């Protein structure tokens, strides 16, 4: 029976893994997770469903969408009932650990073991983190704490190895989710990363100087209006939370200030992503030296992908390609194509099924995702999707980002801006509540954006309302609403939301 290691990484976004060759491969971001690829399979077309940590995670667990399982935001937690994935695994005979980042709010006490982030809301402190852990037993959740000192990225490596090593029960075979918080939005790199890329520049993406293509009136505003107010940015463009205020630029030349910044965060965020790859390089290390190499499958993921300047956004949350991607690896030792890439169309929602089917187990019936398990035998799955839906619940919170839904199929994306939040006592509150002069979460406009992903992967032009592009509309949004039926996302219990995106469609 295979060993199980799922390991993710906060905000590990696939521009910033050398094997999936973006502009910033040529800086040799990851050469451990490249190395894994090389011996196992790369995922070119893996999409989180809801681009942000507590409901991909929530996903990710259930095998659900964020409107089944009810974790659409931030703000909503997990019930351990729901801890799906790891009951399969337990009913399979596994041992299971939770080590790293949780986030889903409720205590993971349906794994033997877990040693969890807790500060700052389940986010954890990159330095001197604390956990909470199974073994701390005189006291009850969530105050069953213990303090580890240094890099957290270091901290959780060295967690994983003395559970594998001091407490996993040998005859039996194990299953673990490991999960990095780094790279985060935070970028508290550790201090021997201080002087990694300091002479080189990172490549600019142009799509930071010019959007003149890019976007609608949803994301911007009639004319602009609201170019301001929508999207946290690199540049000072967002007027109330961005990089060059958040760094302090002030060179005399706007432009010049969002290079710097650009510059700053990018070296920052792969200082972070450095310190998880020589991590993982100390974890293979370990699995190879204890004989684990070769009867362990090892997936490496990201809880959703990350806009680093692309279109002068930060953060996720956008279904645009950078945010609505996620890196996935996977290595199965008995998979006999090494280092082969798969275009399928798969979710996070997938993994669990895929997970369980590939150790023997059956796809879970009450899940909403599949098994795409035959893929690593050779085999595409039988009648698996060509599209998949997104939808982003958390209407303006924290960056301005206004609720959408989605489609993307192998040609063509189709995002609806909708522009409204599902719980209306919202309306009138602080997007981003620390900051006396916050933007207030309102309704914004209403918008379709077309995306030719196949010859603009960029999503540079959107072709809405290029009348040479209306059939492709149309058709598209047939399929959106389509789709939105099939997955039941259908809004009665918002009928706001219900009128607008109905109206929307149509
Ligand atoms: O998807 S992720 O990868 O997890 O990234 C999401 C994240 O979202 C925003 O940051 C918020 C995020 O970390 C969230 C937890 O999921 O927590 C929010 O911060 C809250 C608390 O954790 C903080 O401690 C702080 O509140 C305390 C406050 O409770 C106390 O009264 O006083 C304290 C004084 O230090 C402090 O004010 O802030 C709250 C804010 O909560 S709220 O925004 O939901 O109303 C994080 O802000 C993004 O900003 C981030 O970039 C990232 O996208
Ligand atoms: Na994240």
């Amino acid at each position: 029976q295979m060993n199980v290691i799922y390991i993710m990484s906060d905000d590990h976004t696939s521009q910033a893994i050398g094997a999936y060759g973006s502009r910033l491969a040529v800086l040799n971001p990851t050469p451990t997770i490249d190395e894994l690829a090389r011996d196992g399979m790369l995922f070119e077309n893996c999409f989180c469903t809801n681009s942000i940590s507590t409901p991909s995670r929530a996903c990710i667990m259930t095998g659900q969408y964020s409107h089944r399982n009810k974790v659409l935001t931030l703000d909503e937690v997990l019930q351990p009932d729901q801890e799906y994935l790891v009951d399969e695994f337990h009913n399979m005979g596994y041992q299971t650990a939770m080590i790293g980042k949780w986030h889903l709010g409720c205590e993971p006490s349906h794994f033997d073991y877990y040693s969890v982030f807790n500060g700052h809301g389940g986010q954890g402190e990159y330095f001197d983190p604390t956990f909470l852990t199974s073994d701390v037993t005189d006291k009850k959740w969530p105050n069953n704490q213990i303090k580890k000192m240094g890099y957290s990225s270091d901290i959780v490596t060295n967690l994983a190895i003395d559970w594998l090593k001091n407490r996993r029960d040998k005859s039996k075979p194990f299953f673990m989710m490991h999960h990095y918080k780094a790279p985060n939005d935070m970028f508290e790199y550790a201090p021997r990363y201080e002087y990694y890329l300091d002479d080189v520049e990172v490549p600019v993406p142009l799509s930071l100087f010019d959007t003149d293509k890019w976007g609608s009136e949803g994301t911007r505003g009639k004319n602009d209006s609201l170019r301001h107010f929508i999207g946290t940015s690199v540049s000072s463009r967002h007027e109330i939370r961005n990089y060059v205020m958040e760094y302090k630029c002030n060179t005399g030349d706007e432009m010049e200030n969002t290079y710097l910044a650009y510059q700053h965060y990018l070296k920052s965020y792969l200082r972070c992503v450095k310190g998880v790859d020589d991590n993982l390089k100390r974890l293979f290390d370990y699995l190879k030296k204890e004989g684990l190499w070769e009867n362990t499958i090892i997936v490496y993921t990201g809880d959703q992908g990350m806009m680093l300047g692309e279109h002068d956004l930060q953060d996720k949350r956008w279904m645009y390609e950078e945010s609505q991607r996620m890196p996935f690896i996977v290595r199965d030792p008995r998979c006999p194509y090494k280092g082969a890439k798969s275009d399928l169309m798969i979710n996070n929602i997938d993994f669990a099924p895929t997970l369980i089917e590939m150790v023997g187990g059956k796809e879970p019936s009450y899940m909403d995702g599949k098994s795409f398990a035959s893929v690593f035998e050779g085999k595409k799955p039988e009648n698996w999707k060509d599209a998949v839906y997104y939808r982003y619940w958390m209407h303006m919170i924290h960056h301005d980002v206004p609720a959408h839904i989605g489609i993307r199929t192998e040609n063509y994306k189709l995002i609806l801006f909708y522009g409204r939040h599902y719980d209306d006592k919202r309306y009138g509150q602080k997007s981003m509540s620390w900051l006396k002069n916050s933007h207030k979460i309102v309704p914004t406009l209403v918008s379709f954006e077309l995306y030719d992903v196949k010859n603009d992967p960029y999503e540079m032009v959107n072709l809405a309302d290029n009348p040479k592009y209306a059939k492709v509309l149309k058709d598209m949004k047939k399929k959106l609403r389509e789709l939105r039926k099939q997955v039941g996302d259908t809004d009665e219990a918002y009928p706001e939301l219900k009128k607008v995106i109905d109206k929307a469609l149509r």
